[PDB]
């Protein structure tokens, strides 16, 4: 697996494919890829983009740190999962944070996801909750210092 950068439209294709595809194109057109600092990183193995992850400032309320990053639209396609490539665009997400002296990395996280970022050793808070019309997410996160 190489982790590379990517563009926010290198990403729409997968997050469509992978995590909306009964919405149309412009619900994988996130509104904070356009906040500031936003990144994003790819993950490429035998020639294809096959993981996704987006990563941009944002201070959750509940959630200590003076300075927090949100992970949006993580996503490794069908035939390339469980090759850590999800964890691969994670930690060296987690380099570029540590050195923005960012203190937390968070995401609303598919309940589904939630044993992956486990393993990553994030800690869930609060409830369960319900994200119209992708089903159940709960907030994790990761203390990077
Ligand atoms: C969740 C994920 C991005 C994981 O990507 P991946 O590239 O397969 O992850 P990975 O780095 O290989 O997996 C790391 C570890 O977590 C585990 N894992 C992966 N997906 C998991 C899941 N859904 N539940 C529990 N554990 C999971 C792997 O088995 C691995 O554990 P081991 O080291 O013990 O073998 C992928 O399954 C996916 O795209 N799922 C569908 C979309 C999704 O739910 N995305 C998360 C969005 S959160 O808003």
């Amino acid at each position: 697996i190489e982790v590379k950068p990517i563009n926010a439209e290198d990403t729409y294709e997968l997050r469509h494919r992978i995590l909306r595809p009964n919405q149309p194109i412009e619900a994988c057109m996130f509104e904070s890829d356009l906040l500031r600092g936003a990144f994003h990183l790819g993950g490429y193995y035998g020639g294809k983009l096959i993981s996704i992850a987006s990563f941009h400032q944002a201070e959750h309320s509940e959630l200590q740190g003076q300075k927090q990053y949100q992970l949006r639209g993580m996503a490794t396609l069908e035939g390339y999962r469980e090759q850590k490539a999800g964890s691969s665009l994670i930690k060296h997400a987690e380099e570029i944070l540590r050195k923005r002296g960012a203190d937390l990395l968070w995401c609303n996280a598919r309940t589904s996801a939630s044993g992956y970022y486990k393993k990553l050793g994030f800690s869930e808070q609060g409830e369960v909750f319900d994200t119209p019309p992708v089903g159940p997410h709960i907030l994790m996160y990761k203390r990077i210092t």
